[PDB]
């Protein structure tokens, strides 16, 4: 059975007016910015932007990725399709 999200859970995440985009939840670094109460820090792949999502926004890829892993002209999607296939857990800072 599913556990709540954590760290390094691969997601496609959704955000309004954009497709459902490659991304992982991230850790919150020593020192950083915490997410708001019941939101995550969503680093999306390909942009390398991050964003506070809740859990209704966020798919678990091995379930979505035949629907939403297919290319999309949108800046930043094709390689971010690259990296949760090939470099999940990598820095990209």
């Amino acid at each position: 059975m599913p556990h709540a999200f954590k760290p390094g859970d691969l997601v496609f995440a959704k955000m309004k007016g954009y497709p459902h985009w490659p991304a992982r939840i991230d850790d919150i670094a020593d020192g950083a910015v915490k997410p708001p109460p019941n939101k995550y820090p969503i680093f999306f792949f390909g942009t390398h932007e991050t964003a506070f999502l809740g859990p209704k926004d966020l798919f678990p890829y091995d379930k979505s990725k035949d629907k939403y892993g297919k290319p999309n002209k949108r800046k930043g999607f094709n390689e971010g399709l690259w990296e949760i296939q090939n470099n999940p857990h990598a820095s990209y800072s």
